[PDB]
This record gives structure tokens, sequence and C-alpha cells, in this order.
């Protein structure tokens, strides 16, 4: 059926990629992980596929820093896979304020998380 | 089950990616495409997922050139998607020489190929 091949390989791609992501979340969301570099423990609520260790976050005074730097400075850890998604853990009284959010959101790297 | 999360997301990834590729070939291999930039027509025998327009090929005297340059110089075409696979078309009397190959192999970009 007349149509650019790449464009077809793009549609097909999406349909598959999406099934892949929906399969990791359906397997991770709900379970408990251990950040081994600090013996802590969190329960995954979501996976953020649109973020990556190259992205940055904003500390208290506004200063921004990429997850890559944050981990080598605070933990002396060199993140290998700079293309992994971020694991999301949400606290217990996060939204509350009818609309606006309170507590932020905890972001872990799959590379440093281990299952149980 | 105790195991690094990323490593799990890697296995799961493969199993999916592979299904994706096996789905494009199972849909392209056998069909006829039209390189619109020259009204030619070929029958896809394979898709080479391990190659990309950034790879190069060797002309008659050995001189190497990337598909990206080859297309802007010979056709004045600027390839957008530098991450697409290469479509493979094999001729009719290619191997012959009990072992060694004769005629090479024709490589088309999905971005420039259209189906029928």
């Amino acid at each position: 059926s007349n149509d650019c091949v790449l464009d077809v390989m793009h549609a097909i791609y999406q349909q598959n990629k999406e099934h892949f992501q929906d399969e990791c979340t359906k397997l991770l969301v709900g379970n408990i992980v251990i950040t081994r570099y600090n013996n802590r423990t969190y329960r995954i609520d979501d996976v953020d596929w649109n973020k990556t260790p190259k992205d940055s976050f904003t500390m208290s005074d506004g200063k921004e820093i990429t997850f890559l730097e944050y981990y080598s400075k605070n933990y002396g850890i060199t993140v290998k896979e700079e293309d992994q998604p971020l694991l999301i853990h949400r606290p217990s009284e996060r939204q509350d304020n009818h609309g606006m959010l309170l507590k932020g959101e905890i972001l872990l790297l799959p590379e440093l998380s281990f299952m149980t």
C-alpha cells in the first residue's frame, strides 16, 4: 500500500516501543527496590520514560544539576548508561492542597536500583 | 527477584525490539519499493538493522563514502533520519562461485523508498 517505508517502520516502531514500556511498568510499578549505594528502599509508582540521567533537577536555592553530576559528587559514582529512564516514587501526602503539589517526587536510576 | 533493575529492563527491551524488527522484515521482505528520486524499483530481500546512513561503502577504487554524502552529492538530497536501517536487495546470480560472492548487494534507504 503506497506509503513511505520509513513512515511505516515508524508506526510499527511506536506500537512496539509502547508495548515494551507498558511491560516494564506493569512489572516494576508496585514492587520494592533497594538503592544499594545507600541501603535505602523505595516502592516504584511509575517510570518516567521521557527523562534521562542527562536531565537536571532543581535544588533548594534554584541551582540546577544533572543526575550524572549529582551522583559523582554526592556518592562518587560514575553512571554508565546515560540513556536509562527514571524510576518514580511518590510519598504519602504529596498533592493534598486541592490542586497544587506539596512533597516533590523521588527519582531513582534503574542502574543503581536492585529488585527483591 | 533479586537483580539489577536496568538489567531486567534490558532483557525485556531485547525481547521487544527483536519482535519489532521481525515484524518489519516480515512485512517488507518480499514486497516491491520505488526509489522515487530515480523512478527505479526493487524487491526487498532483507533489512540490515546493524547498518545506518552514517556507515560508508567502498566504491570501485577503494574510496569510501558515507551514504549521507553519496546522496547529497549524486542526487543533491539531504537525508533527515540518520538512524534508519538499510533495505537490502539481492540480484539473481550473486553467490554462484561455490562460496565466494559475485555481484555485491543493493542498499536503499527506507526514507527514500515508497511501497505499492
